[PDB]
């Protein structure tokens, strides 16, 4: 004869559940719930927030849905026909996660001797070929065909040492301070990630409009996790049963007004709030009404895959302060995570902090299929054929105090199937000079590895404007650029890039053959898509 404890008895009664209808098993589970109110790891993406983000995606609301793109206008990047870091030979690469060289305080795209500079991950489709390359164009030149490739930052290499995403800013002497993810795969092919930095010096040949990589100096590891705030590789190795994610990547540089420099990055929580079975019993993780939470608790416990995922989910967006050695930084201070998703997701990527007015806006990309709630993310695939989102938060202070935008944190939601030419990912907001209430959203378009078809390569998306409202909401605007436009300037707007949800329109969001084509095995691609209203 098991008896409910005091606090949980109140919850059960408030929820309209008849206490005498509970089994001993259910009672014993309920008595394990921890009703602590103290947040251990920053602002959380809760189980309820995740459900709300999925529901908002399914609704395909004009406020949040990624705009439709004119599929017929999308081209592979001409500058991606280039020497491949892993072969030394010219091949047709694809390009995905990319970032501009930008001012550390304002985020504005830097003007380097009349050029704009972008660093991006590129490689041959369906090869494990993860390295970073420098791309350049005249500053304010919106023509996608004009970008040129200066080649791989670190020259030729192999899959043993990889470079994944980060950020970059100029030094006073005109070198680039690059923050990137160094990945070592020598230990049973694990992706052992570390935050690294290097100083990159460029040579300009003016009469050829040609930029080359001249010197790479000070290449070293900045941060690998501390174990308390952020999970280390050794901790991950010790707990893994084969289904735990590892993250220490995507460092985004930002300076405060006093010129202290920080990196904001993707990681997992350490022993401050570690993953595990115990997370299922932390009421704070649920984030709905007491009644909603009670229902969620039983959903998790009764479904083995959701329960498994819940035990391993502990994504975090972290922040560290660097010391003042700009070209050769070390860590000065490690903070608690800004955002975390214990019990909820094991992957939140590409964090991006932008200062607008006197507030800090933090955005991140995520694939909802990395979340614990299989029913929620499976519903997004059924509605749209994809499960990607951008989430966002706002704070008065850089290092703490973030509040979710649009209530749940939702900012952008997938609008087309993952295997269409116009699918996007890796959203990255860039500020716009002279428009302090808007951001330009850049992304890559077409998923990697020929999922949209042979010859359909990941490439730079048309960019679009996002309106930021002072009441902690956002709205997608009907303003769109050429592919690969990182700078919103007087000639950026190109309405021809806009797509429509119509099978045979010349500006259809679908290429011929895509409307109705299977996705996720037998789902009809596009079947449940609706005009954005
Ligand atoms: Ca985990
Ligand atoms: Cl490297």
């Amino acid at each position: 004869k098991a008896e409910l404890k005091g606090q949980v008895k109140d919850i059960v009664e408030e929820s309209g559940v008849d206490t005498s209808k509970l089994t001993n098993d259910q009672i014993n589970e309920l008595n394990k719930i921890n009703f602590s109110k103290e947040a251990k790891s920053g602002t959380q993406l809760t189980y309820n927030d995740f459900k709300k983000i999925a529901k908002t995606l399914i609704e395909q609301d004009a406020r949040y849905a990624i705009p439709f793109f004119n599929a017929s206008k999308i081209k592979n990047m001409p500058a991606a026909k280039t020497l491949d870091a892993q072969s030394g030979k010219v091949e047709d690469l694809e390009i995905w996660d990319s970032w501009p060289v930008q001012d550390a305080k304002t985020g504005y795209v830097s003007n380097w001797n009349g050029y704009q500079l972008v660093i991006g991950m590129m490689g041959v489709p369906n090869v494990n070929d993860n390295h970073i390359y420098l791309l350049y164009n005249k500053y304010g030149d919106n023509d996608f065909n004009h970008w040129k490739n200066a080649g791989p930052i670190f020259g030729l290499g192999t899959p043993v040492i990889q470079q994944w995403s980060g950020s970059a800013t100029l030094n006073k002497d005109g070198s680039i301070q690059l923050y990137y993810t160094k990945v070592d795969t020598s230990d049973n092919n694990t992706n052992h990630q570390k935050l690294a930095s290097a100083t990159v010096y460029l040579n300009l040949e003016k009469d050829q409009d040609k930029i080359s990589i001249a010197h790479v100096d000070n290449d070293h590891i900045v941060f690998e996790g501390d174990g308390y705030h952020y999970q280390t590789y050794d901790q991950w190795k010790e707990t893994n049963k084969g289904a735990d994610n590892i993250a220490m990547r995507d460092a985004h540089v930002i300076d405060d007004d006093n010129g202290n420099r920080y990196l904001v990055f993707e990681a997992s929580t350490g022993t401050e709030n570690y993953q595990g079975d115990d997370q299922i019993y932390q009421w704070l993780n649920y984030g709905g009404t007491n009644k909603d939470n009670l229902g969620d608790f039983f959903q998790i416990l009764s479904n083995s895959d959701i329960k498994d995922r819940a035990k391993w989910s502990n994504a975090a967006i972290g922040i560290i302060k660097l010391n003042d050695d700009v070209k050769n930084p070390s860590v000065a201070k490690v903070y608690s995570p800004l955002i975390s998703a214990p019990m909820v997701s094991d992957e939140i990527e590409r964090p991006d902090v932008v200062k607008l007015g006197n507030k800090y806006y933090l955005f991140a990309a995520t694939r909802l299929n990395r979340g614990s709630n299989d029913d929620a993310w499976m519903a997004t695939n059924k509605a749209v054929g994809d499960n990607v989102a951008m989430i966002g938060y706002v704070s008065d202070n850089l290092t703490h105090g973030y509040v979710p935008l649009n209530e749940s944190g939702v900012v952008l939601t997938a609008s087309v199937p993952a295997n269409w030419r116009t699918a996007t990912y890796s959203y990255y907001a860039v500020p716009v000079e002279g428009r302090d209430d808007q951001l330009l959203i850049t992304s890559y378009i077409t998923n990697r590895g020929e999922v949209a078809g042979k010859g359909m390569h990941a490439t730079w998306a048309p960019s679009f404007l996002l309106q930021i409202n002072p009441d902690n909401t956002t709205t997608v605007l009907a303003k769109m650029t050429n592919q690969g436009d990182w700078i919103w300037d007087d000639s950026s707007e190109n309405p021809d890039m806009m797509g429509v949800l119509e099978k045979d329109a010349p500006n259809s969001a679908a290429l011929p053959g895509e409307w109705g084509k299977p996705v996720d095995w037998d789902l009809i691609g596009g079947y449940n898509l609706k005009p954005h209203q």
